[PDB]
Protein backbone atom coordinates (compact mmCIF):
# COMPACT_ATOMS: atom_id res chain seq x y z
CA UNK A 1 0.00 0.00 0.00
CA UNK A 2 3.51 1.81 -0.23
CA UNK A 3 2.66 4.97 -2.86
CA UNK A 4 3.00 8.56 -3.73
CA UNK A 5 0.76 10.77 -5.90
CA UNK A 6 2.23 11.92 -9.42
CA UNK A 7 6.22 11.15 -8.42
CA UNK A 8 6.24 12.89 -5.25
CA UNK A 9 9.59 12.24 -4.18
CA UNK A 10 9.26 12.79 0.22
CA UNK A 11 12.41 13.85 2.02
CA UNK A 12 13.09 14.58 5.45
CA UNK A 13 11.70 17.60 7.51
CA UNK A 14 9.37 19.63 5.78
CA UNK A 15 7.40 18.56 2.45
CA UNK A 16 5.57 20.66 0.41
CA UNK A 17 3.10 20.96 -2.44
CA UNK A 18 2.02 17.63 -1.84
CA UNK A 19 -0.80 17.25 -4.59
CA UNK A 20 -4.14 15.66 -3.24
CA UNK A 21 -8.01 16.42 -4.23
CA UNK A 22 -6.72 19.47 -5.62
CA UNK A 23 -4.90 21.01 -3.05
CA UNK A 24 -1.52 21.57 -1.82
CA UNK A 25 -0.34 20.46 1.81
CA UNK A 26 2.32 20.54 3.32
CA UNK A 27 3.66 17.98 6.39
CA UNK A 28 6.76 16.93 8.31
CA UNK A 29 8.91 14.23 8.55
CA UNK A 30 10.97 12.98 11.61
CA UNK A 31 12.40 9.32 11.10
CA UNK A 32 12.63 7.34 13.71
CA UNK A 33 16.15 6.97 15.88
CA UNK A 34 17.56 3.57 16.70
CA UNK A 35 15.33 1.42 15.19
CA UNK A 36 16.34 -1.42 12.67
CA UNK A 37 13.43 -2.53 10.31
CA UNK A 38 9.83 -1.03 10.07
CA UNK A 39 9.02 1.80 12.66
CA UNK A 40 5.58 2.06 14.36
CA UNK A 41 4.22 5.75 13.08
CA UNK A 42 2.96 8.26 15.34
CA UNK A 43 0.72 11.04 13.11
CA UNK A 44 0.22 14.33 15.48
CA UNK A 45 -1.82 16.88 15.32
CA UNK A 46 -2.22 20.53 16.85
CA UNK A 47 -5.15 22.18 17.93
CA UNK A 48 -6.57 25.65 17.20
CA UNK A 49 -4.00 28.12 18.13
CA UNK A 50 -0.70 26.05 18.52
CA UNK A 51 1.65 25.68 15.30
CA UNK A 52 2.14 22.70 13.87
CA UNK A 53 6.37 23.73 14.78
CA UNK A 54 4.76 24.17 18.17
CA UNK A 55 3.10 20.66 18.81
CA UNK A 56 6.18 19.11 17.79
CA UNK A 57 8.79 21.32 19.18
CA UNK A 58 7.49 23.51 22.41
CA UNK A 59 7.24 21.50 25.71
CA UNK A 60 4.29 23.03 26.63
CA UNK A 61 2.82 21.55 23.55
CA UNK A 62 3.85 18.29 23.45
CA UNK A 63 7.36 18.54 21.92
CA UNK A 64 6.05 15.78 19.34
CA UNK A 65 8.82 15.32 17.37
CA UNK A 66 10.32 14.38 20.18
CA UNK A 67 8.97 10.99 20.00
CA UNK A 68 11.48 10.15 16.77
CA UNK A 69 14.01 9.76 19.46
CA UNK A 70 11.94 6.96 21.00
CA UNK A 71 11.72 4.95 17.81
CA UNK A 72 8.85 6.14 15.98
CA UNK A 73 9.07 7.88 12.95
CA UNK A 74 6.37 11.05 13.37
CA UNK A 75 4.50 12.34 10.09
CA UNK A 76 2.60 15.90 11.29
CA UNK A 77 0.29 17.54 8.60
CA UNK A 78 0.07 21.41 8.59
CA UNK A 79 -3.62 22.42 8.89
CA UNK A 80 -5.23 23.43 5.13
CA UNK A 81 -6.10 26.79 6.71
CA UNK A 82 -2.42 27.52 7.47
CA UNK A 83 -1.46 27.64 3.79
CA UNK A 84 1.67 25.10 4.50
CA UNK A 85 3.30 27.34 7.03
CA UNK A 86 3.81 24.56 9.80
CA UNK A 87 4.47 28.26 12.21
CA UNK A 88 0.95 29.45 11.68
CA UNK A 89 -1.00 29.33 15.25
CA UNK A 90 -4.16 30.78 15.15
CA UNK A 91 -4.12 33.04 12.02
CA UNK A 92 -7.07 32.19 9.59
CA UNK A 93 -6.78 28.99 11.26
CA UNK A 94 -8.88 29.62 14.85
CA UNK A 95 -12.50 30.17 14.14
CA UNK A 96 -15.43 28.86 12.38
CA UNK A 97 -15.28 26.03 9.56
CA UNK A 98 -16.53 26.94 5.59
CA UNK A 99 -17.94 24.73 2.94
CA UNK A 100 -20.26 22.59 5.11
CA UNK A 101 -17.44 22.15 8.37
CA UNK A 102 -17.79 22.96 11.66
CA UNK A 103 -14.42 24.61 12.92
CA UNK A 104 -11.73 25.71 10.62
CA UNK A 105 -8.44 24.30 11.78
CA UNK A 106 -8.80 20.94 10.39
CA UNK A 107 -12.39 18.83 8.77
CA UNK A 108 -13.21 16.92 11.88
CA UNK A 109 -16.94 17.50 11.47
CA UNK A 110 -19.98 18.50 9.79
CA UNK A 111 -21.22 22.01 10.49
CA UNK A 112 -24.61 22.27 12.33
CA UNK A 113 -26.72 23.58 9.07
CA UNK A 114 -27.73 21.68 6.78
CA UNK A 115 -24.74 23.01 4.62
CA UNK A 116 -22.96 19.76 6.18
CA UNK A 117 -25.37 17.03 5.13
CA UNK A 118 -22.72 16.46 2.62
CA UNK A 119 -19.70 15.03 5.02
CA UNK A 120 -22.03 12.88 6.83
CA UNK A 121 -20.61 10.07 4.38
CA UNK A 122 -17.92 11.27 3.02
CA UNK A 123 -14.67 11.48 5.16
CA UNK A 124 -13.81 14.92 4.14
CA UNK A 125 -9.75 16.36 2.55
CA UNK A 126 -7.66 15.64 5.88
CA UNK A 127 -8.63 12.29 6.73
CA UNK A 128 -8.48 11.53 3.18
CA UNK A 129 -5.12 13.68 2.87
CA UNK A 130 -3.79 11.55 5.99
CA UNK A 131 -3.91 8.49 4.58
CA UNK A 132 -2.08 9.38 1.59
CA UNK A 133 0.37 11.03 3.46
CA UNK A 134 1.44 7.84 5.65
CA UNK A 135 1.31 5.73 2.13
CA UNK A 136 3.73 8.07 0.54
CA UNK A 137 6.24 8.72 3.54
CA UNK A 138 6.19 4.81 3.44
CA UNK A 139 8.00 4.44 0.13
CA UNK A 140 11.23 6.40 1.62
CA UNK A 141 10.97 4.94 5.24
CA UNK A 142 10.21 1.83 6.15
CA UNK A 143 6.98 1.35 8.17
CA UNK A 144 5.18 -0.54 9.82
CA UNK A 145 1.59 -1.07 8.43
CA UNK A 146 0.00 -2.44 11.54
CA UNK A 147 1.13 0.33 13.44
CA UNK A 148 0.26 3.07 11.95
CA UNK A 149 -1.28 6.01 15.06
CA UNK A 150 -2.53 9.97 14.93
CA UNK A 151 -3.67 11.30 17.50
CA UNK A 152 -3.56 15.22 19.25
CA UNK A 153 -4.72 17.72 20.82
CA UNK A 154 -8.59 19.88 21.02
CA UNK A 155 -9.75 20.23 17.41
CA UNK A 156 -6.62 17.92 16.43
CA UNK A 157 -8.14 15.13 18.95
CA UNK A 158 -11.97 16.08 17.08
CA UNK A 159 -10.11 15.33 13.87
CA UNK A 160 -8.44 12.43 15.26
CA UNK A 161 -11.86 10.85 16.61
CA UNK A 162 -13.00 11.25 12.53
CA UNK A 163 -10.13 9.92 11.21
CA UNK A 164 -10.52 6.73 13.40
CA UNK A 165 -14.58 6.34 12.47
CA UNK A 166 -13.82 6.96 8.48
CA UNK A 167 -10.79 4.70 8.21
CA UNK A 168 -10.47 1.83 11.26
CA UNK A 169 -8.95 -0.37 8.44
CA UNK A 170 -5.94 2.00 7.47
CA UNK A 171 -4.98 3.12 11.01
CA UNK A 172 -4.37 0.75 13.84
CA UNK A 173 -5.42 3.03 16.55
CA UNK A 174 -5.37 6.66 17.98
CA UNK A 175 -4.95 9.27 20.40
CA UNK A 176 -8.14 11.95 20.78
CA UNK A 177 -6.29 14.35 23.62
CA UNK A 178 -10.24 16.41 24.46
CA UNK A 179 -11.05 16.14 21.29
CA UNK A 180 -14.80 16.94 20.28
CA UNK A 181 -17.69 14.54 19.12
CA UNK A 182 -20.39 16.87 18.70
CA UNK A 183 -23.32 14.90 19.86
CA UNK A 184 -26.91 14.58 18.32
CA UNK A 185 -29.91 13.29 18.53
CA UNK A 186 -30.36 9.75 17.62
CA UNK A 187 -31.56 10.79 14.33
CA UNK A 188 -28.67 13.02 13.67
CA UNK A 189 -30.09 16.54 14.19
CA UNK A 190 -27.56 18.82 15.64
CA UNK A 191 -27.86 19.99 18.96
CA UNK A 192 -26.62 23.40 20.34
CA UNK A 193 -23.50 23.48 22.76
CA UNK A 194 -26.19 23.28 25.73
CA UNK A 195 -28.54 20.43 24.13
CA UNK A 196 -25.61 18.09 23.65
CA UNK A 197 -23.78 18.75 26.82
CA UNK A 198 -27.31 17.61 28.48
CA UNK A 199 -27.88 14.51 25.75
CA UNK A 200 -24.99 13.08 27.58
CA UNK A 201 -25.57 13.64 31.21
CA UNK A 202 -29.02 12.37 30.63
CA UNK A 203 -27.91 8.94 29.24
CA UNK A 204 -23.90 9.38 30.26
CA UNK A 205 -23.75 5.31 29.54
CA UNK A 206 -25.17 5.27 26.10
CA UNK A 207 -23.88 5.22 22.89
CA UNK A 208 -24.67 9.09 21.23
CA UNK A 209 -24.41 9.64 17.35
CA UNK A 210 -21.57 13.43 16.45
CA UNK A 211 -21.00 15.14 13.63
CA UNK A 212 -17.35 14.26 14.07
CA UNK A 213 -18.45 10.56 12.10
CA UNK A 214 -20.06 9.71 9.75
CA UNK A 215 -24.16 9.40 10.18
CA UNK A 216 -25.21 7.01 11.31
CA UNK A 217 -22.10 5.92 13.20
CA UNK A 218 -20.53 2.98 11.66
CA UNK A 219 -21.68 -0.61 13.10
CA UNK A 220 -18.70 -1.97 12.98
CA UNK A 221 -15.24 -0.63 12.85
CA UNK A 222 -12.07 -2.11 11.92
CA UNK A 223 -9.34 -3.02 14.85
CA UNK A 224 -8.28 -0.58 16.62
CA UNK A 225 -6.48 0.69 20.14
CA UNK A 226 -8.04 3.95 21.08
CA UNK A 227 -7.13 6.16 24.19
CA UNK A 228 -8.91 8.80 24.56
CA UNK A 229 -8.01 11.62 27.62
CA UNK A 230 -9.94 14.01 29.64
CA UNK A 231 -8.08 16.92 31.42
CA UNK A 232 -10.31 17.35 33.89
CA UNK A 233 -12.68 19.79 35.44
CA UNK A 234 -10.95 22.43 33.72
CA UNK A 235 -11.38 20.77 30.03
CA UNK A 236 -13.33 23.42 28.58
CA UNK A 237 -13.14 26.12 25.82
CA UNK A 238 -14.12 29.53 25.88
CA UNK A 239 -14.83 30.78 21.95
CA UNK A 240 -13.94 34.37 21.20
CA UNK A 241 -15.95 36.64 19.42
CA UNK A 242 -15.10 39.31 16.95
CA UNK A 243 -15.32 42.07 19.19
CA UNK A 244 -12.96 39.97 21.93
CA UNK A 245 -15.81 38.48 24.35
CA UNK A 246 -15.30 34.85 25.54
CA UNK A 247 -17.83 33.01 25.41
CA UNK A 248 -18.08 28.50 26.48
CA UNK A 249 -18.56 27.01 23.47
CA UNK A 250 -17.34 23.17 24.31
CA UNK A 251 -17.28 20.97 27.43
CA UNK A 252 -15.21 18.09 26.83
CA UNK A 253 -16.49 15.94 29.62
CA UNK A 254 -19.27 14.92 27.64
CA UNK A 255 -17.19 14.51 24.27
CA UNK A 256 -14.80 12.14 25.53
CA UNK A 257 -17.59 10.49 27.47
CA UNK A 258 -19.53 9.72 24.21
CA UNK A 259 -16.02 8.88 22.50
CA UNK A 260 -15.38 5.95 24.98
CA UNK A 261 -18.57 4.82 25.58
CA UNK A 262 -18.31 4.48 20.89
CA UNK A 263 -14.90 3.02 21.54
CA UNK A 264 -15.60 0.64 24.45
CA UNK A 265 -18.39 -1.14 23.05
CA UNK A 266 -16.82 -2.44 19.65
CA UNK A 267 -15.56 -5.68 20.24
CA UNK A 268 -12.30 -5.02 17.78
CA UNK A 269 -11.43 -1.76 19.69
CA UNK A 270 -9.09 -1.73 22.79
CA UNK A 271 -10.45 1.41 24.25
CA UNK A 272 -8.30 3.10 27.29
CA UNK A 273 -10.07 5.62 28.92
CA UNK A 274 -7.36 8.16 30.85
CA UNK A 275 -8.10 11.43 32.92
CA UNK A 276 -5.69 13.91 34.09
CA UNK A 277 -6.14 17.32 35.55
CA UNK A 278 -4.48 19.56 33.13
CA UNK A 279 -7.35 21.08 31.18
CA UNK A 280 -7.60 22.00 27.25
CA UNK A 281 -4.38 21.52 26.27
CA UNK A 282 -1.36 19.17 25.94
CA UNK A 283 -0.89 17.04 28.60
CA UNK A 284 1.13 18.89 31.45
CA UNK A 285 2.44 16.50 33.81
CA UNK A 286 5.59 14.65 32.96
CA UNK A 287 4.61 15.28 29.45
CA UNK A 288 7.49 12.97 27.85
CA UNK A 289 6.70 10.27 30.38
CA UNK A 290 3.15 10.54 29.40
CA UNK A 291 3.64 10.83 25.51
CA UNK A 292 6.79 7.86 25.43
CA UNK A 293 3.74 5.39 27.60
CA UNK A 294 0.65 6.40 25.51
CA UNK A 295 2.56 5.80 22.38
CA UNK A 296 4.28 2.52 23.67
CA UNK A 297 0.47 1.21 25.32
CA UNK A 298 -1.01 1.86 21.89
CA UNK A 299 2.30 0.42 19.78
CA UNK A 300 1.40 -2.56 22.00
CA UNK A 301 -1.42 -3.60 20.42
CA UNK A 302 -0.21 -3.88 16.69
CA UNK A 303 -3.60 -3.63 14.41
CA UNK A 304 -5.57 -7.14 14.37
CA UNK A 305 -4.08 -7.85 17.57
CA UNK A 306 -6.61 -9.76 19.96
CA UNK A 307 -8.09 -7.47 22.49
CA UNK A 308 -8.11 -10.32 25.10
CA UNK A 309 -4.39 -10.14 25.16
CA UNK A 310 -3.92 -6.50 25.79
CA UNK A 311 -2.73 -5.35 28.96
CA UNK A 312 -2.37 -1.81 30.29
CA UNK A 313 0.94 -1.15 32.47
CA UNK A 314 0.40 2.07 34.95
CA UNK A 315 0.65 5.38 33.34
CA UNK A 316 3.11 8.31 35.14
CA UNK A 317 2.00 9.92 38.14
CA UNK A 318 -0.78 12.57 37.26
CA UNK A 319 -2.85 9.94 35.18
CA UNK A 320 -5.89 7.73 36.05
CA UNK A 321 -6.39 5.39 33.65
CA UNK A 322 -8.55 1.89 32.78
CA UNK A 323 -9.20 -0.05 29.81
CA UNK A 324 -13.50 0.58 29.20
CA UNK A 325 -15.76 3.73 28.73
CA UNK A 326 -14.86 6.06 31.26
CA UNK A 327 -16.74 5.61 34.72
CA UNK A 328 -16.28 8.67 36.59
CA UNK A 329 -16.76 11.79 34.67
CA UNK A 330 -20.80 11.21 35.40
CA UNK A 331 -23.13 9.97 38.41
CA UNK A 332 -24.33 6.25 38.20
CA UNK A 333 -28.32 5.69 37.98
Amino acid sequence: KWECPAGYEVKEGLNVDFPHKGMKRAFIVYPAKNVSGPAPVWVPMTGSVESTNDNLTVARSGANSILADHGYTVIAPVRACANQDPNIRGERCNGPGSNGWNWNPWFEGRAADPSGEHWKNDEGPDSSFFVAMVQCVGTKYKLDARRLFLGGISSGGTMTNRALLFRSNFWAGGLPISGEWYVTSDDGTPLSFDDARAAVAAAPTKIHQGRVGPYPLPAKVGPLIVMTVWGGEKDLWNCTRPDGSRFLCADYRPSTQAGSNFFSAQPDVVHVACSSTHGHMWPQLNTQEFNRWALDTLASHPKGSDPRSFKLTQPPEGYTCHVGPFTGLYASA
